[PDB]
């Protein structure tokens, strides 16, 4: 009743959120829970709206909640300005959204929140456009441009999103996995061979051959590629590759959905640290029809 039986939708997802933090032992603090949902609990019900658990070695899963939606312009900074969770920190990263919204526009746009800290990221996703596009944006961090002749060789030539992260200082470019090469488990040891990442499994790279979206993080503190993430799409419960690591079958088997039959968004994560699984339950089922779409990939 406070908390089971009839109640709004925001509700239900607040509980669901607290379970499952809970049941994966993450930490959590109930003010920033609250501070969170005042100002976004509206968008949450209404969006596509996912809760992700991910987990970094030697330390706790975290739980993240995050949206997206089709809108032009940010709405989630005003919000996130009046709720006290973004407060400028003296840093590129205080202008940075504004300055991708005003360089390339958008088509949607989102928001990620670790329920321990408040607001971590606010994403920008135009229409798929030349990487060449965001080197007009003032506060990148100087690595970016640095990285053309990488990003032409592993044929990262297709933005699709932006994001920035206010708490980790900085910024990932998210690529539109289009090309061939990139159907061959030979593109993803190359391409981490090329970081110095640790490569993964066969069992892994077999998985990742399907990936239809690459992220590439950069920050303002060093002049190397910080970490990679390729995501990969699973439209239920059953087909998630629950058999490389216990988090993905315990979540994919018990993550709450609203939605009865939801699917998942994997990502795996590379770096030197920085080597982990992310993954998120499509809560409303609108997330993973939109992640095939924004791709130009039939529904699986
Ligand atoms: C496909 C998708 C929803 C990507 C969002 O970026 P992310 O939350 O995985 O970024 P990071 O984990 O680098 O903060």
């Amino acid at each position: 009743s406070a908390g089971a039986g009839a109640m709004t939708i925001v509700n239900r997802i607040r509980t669901d959120v607290v379970n499952v933090a809970k049941s994966f032992g993450a930490e959590y603090s109930e003010a920033v829970i609250d501070q969170i949902f005042q100002g976004f609990g509206e968008k949450f019900t209404n969006t596509g709206f996912a809760i992700r658990v991910q987990n970094k070695r030697n330390q706790k899963v975290d739980c993240n909640i995050r949206y997206g939606e089709a809108k032009e312009n940010c709405l989630a900074w005003d919000i996130a300005r009046e709720s006290g969770l973004l407060s400028d920190q003296g840093h590129p990263v205080d202008t940075l959204i504004q300055e991708m919204f005003q360089a390339i526009p958008a088509i949607a746009y989102g928001a990620d929140f670790d329920i321990n800290y408040g607001l971590v990221k606010i994403w920008h996703l135009p229409k798929i456009v030349p990487v060449e596009e965001a080197f007009k944006i003032p506060s990148l961090p100087k690595s970016v441009n640095a990285h053309i002749d990488f990003f032409k060789k592993y044929h990262l030539d297709a933005l699709c999103a932006l994001t920035v992260d206010y708490r980790n200082k900085s910024t990932n470019l998210y690529f539109d996995a289009h090309h061939p090469e990139q159907r061959t488990t030979q593109f993803y040891k190359n391409i981490l061979q090329s970081q110095q990442f640790e490569v993964p499994s066969d069992e892994v790279l077999e998985i990742l051959v399907n990936c239809p979206e690459i992220a590439v993080t950069f920050n303002w503190s060093s002049p190397g590629i910080e970490r990679m993430c390729f995501y990969t799409a699973f439209v239920n419960r059953e087909t998630v590759p629950q058999h490389i690591n216990p988090v993905l079958k315990k979540f994919a088997q018990e993550a709450p959905a609203l939605l009865d039959n939801p699917g998942f968004l994997v990502g795996w994560s590379f770096g030197p640290k920085g080597t982990y699984i992310k993954i998120d339950v499509d809560y409303h089922g609108l997330v993973v029809p939109s992640f095939f779409h924004m791709h130009n990939l039939p529904l699986p």
